[PDB]
């Protein structure tokens, strides 16, 4: 139970090494680091503005052959200015120039709102809202479709799409290929119960991000303590000889769910790694499964009047 089973036939690790908030100047050690401890997933984005440095970690391990590319599991995501139709062949293909790649295994669509295209990452108004592409999802997923075909990726998938969104996609006319993965927050206090249900019985992989939630909550008071400190998630890795992050990075895979952790420090990484030794029982997962509060961190909330804002939706 270390890699999942996608629609493609290919299977994915069920850990996955983050690059979001790696700094560029930090994030090739990171993924050396990472791929020397054991890691195989590497979860990528363009608009995290560090893909060439995780690409020089990644073909320096595959010169010193600790690793086989085919050994490895590479994901990207189609950033919001690039959903037009004529435009997401040469996004795809900037990625694999910065990553040093010849394929990628999975590429995601990262949000499901499309922007006026540019150099910017956010472009905005006058008044500094964020400005709208034209597109249809269903369009920029042709030009996902075409990726498959012309062998530049092996399986595409959506990030922070809710149901009807992922409905949408698998009524189009003429699908020829199923989201593999639909990559989504998950953790305690957004258990995602229905979203996941509809996936997997879809034949949709769920992958995880933000396992640990946020330290900010609004309902506590600075003394409460935190996810990491709850004597309750204490008592369950006291039983396990774990760390409480041990116990909550455990928590989603044993949902079937793909999970990328936070992974910002070299402690963090090491740390995170040491999650395959030991199984949850049913009782520590309805405890951990009682913590939800339908509490969402990433909200996208300047993209709120967006007709594919993705958030309005119960799921």
């Amino acid at each position: 139970a270390s890699r999942l089973l996608l629609n493609n036939g290919a299977k994915m690790p069920i850990l996955g090494l983050g690059t979001w908030k790696s700094p560029p100047g930090q994030v090739t050690e990171a993924v050396k680091v990472a791929i020397d401890v054991g890691y195989r997933h590497i979860d990528c984005a363009h608009v995290y503005q560090n893909e060439n440095e995780v690409g020089v970690a990644i073909q320096e391990k595959l010169r010193e052959q600790v690793v086989k590319r085919e050994e490895l599991f590479i994901v990207s995501k189609l950033w919001c200015t690039y959903h037009e139709k004529g435009l997401v062949k040469g996004a795809c293909q900037k990625t694999l120039s910065d990553l040093k790649l010849d394929y990628l295994d999975l590429y995601l669509i990262h949000w499901p709102t499309g922007f006026k295209p540019g150099k910017e990452f956010f472009p905005l108004d006058e008044s500094g809202n964020v400005v709208p592409s034209d597109t249809n999802i269903l369009d920029t997923w042709a030009a996902m479709e075409e990726l498959v075909d012309e062998g530049l990726v092996k399986a595409i998938g959506i990030s922070n799409f809710n149901h009807l969104q992922v409905e949408m996609i698998l009524n189009k006319p003429g699908l020829k290929y199923k989201p593999a993965v639909n990559q989504i927050e998950c953790h305690p206090y957004l258990t995602q119960e229905k979203l996941i249900q509809y996936c997997q019985s879809k034949g949709i992989v769920v992958t995880a991000y933000s396992p640990l939630g946020s330290p900010d909550r609004p309902w506590a008071k600075p003394e409460d303590p935190s996810l990491l400190e709850d004597p309750r998630i204490k008592a369950i890795a006291a039983k396990h000889n774990k760390t409480t992050a041990q116990v909550l990075i455990r928590f989603p895979m044993q949902r079937n769910l793909v999970v990328i952790p936070k992974s910002v420090t070299p402690e963090a990484i090491a740390e995170n790694f040491k999650v395959f030794d030991f199984e949850l029982s049913s009782q520590d997962m309805t405890t951990l499964l009682s913590y939800n509060r339908n509490w969402r961190v990433c909200a996208l909330l300047s993209c709120t009047s967006h007709k594919d804002y993705p958030f309005h939706e119960e799921f």
